[PDB]
């Protein structure tokens, strides 16, 4: 096709994991669900596991895409898929929310 061309301030960032034991100890709570429709977003990080280990991802992240994939029509069967479809890297776009540092 095209390479394309991304800007800079994104704002969305990927997430690069290596499949360290069967899987990656990554678990994901809410999405769009048949009883309820909630924004995907980190739930459990399989305690030392590449997830953790790595800090980048952490309970509460948002998802807006993966695998460069549109999860507008994904539910959280669907994306799951696509994660351990996409191969021995692990590629997730998580977008941090806007909000204010705690203070005392």
């Amino acid at each position: 096709g095209s390479s394309g061309s991304s800007g800079q301030a994104s704002g969305h960032f990927s997430v690069e994991l290596v499949r360290g034991y069967a899987g990656f100890g990554l678990t994901l709570g809410g999405g769009r669900d048949v009883a309820g429709d909630t924004p995907l977003a980190v739930r459990g990080l399989l305690k030392d596991g590449p997830a953790q280990r790595c800090g980048r991802l952490e309970v509460g992240d948002l998802v807006l895409h993966i695998n460069g994939e549109s999860t507008q029509g994904l539910t959280h069967a669907q994306a799951v898929e696509r994660i351990r479809a996409g191969g021995p890297q692990l590629h997730l776009v998580i977008r941090r929310p806007l909000s204010g540092p705690s203070s005392g």
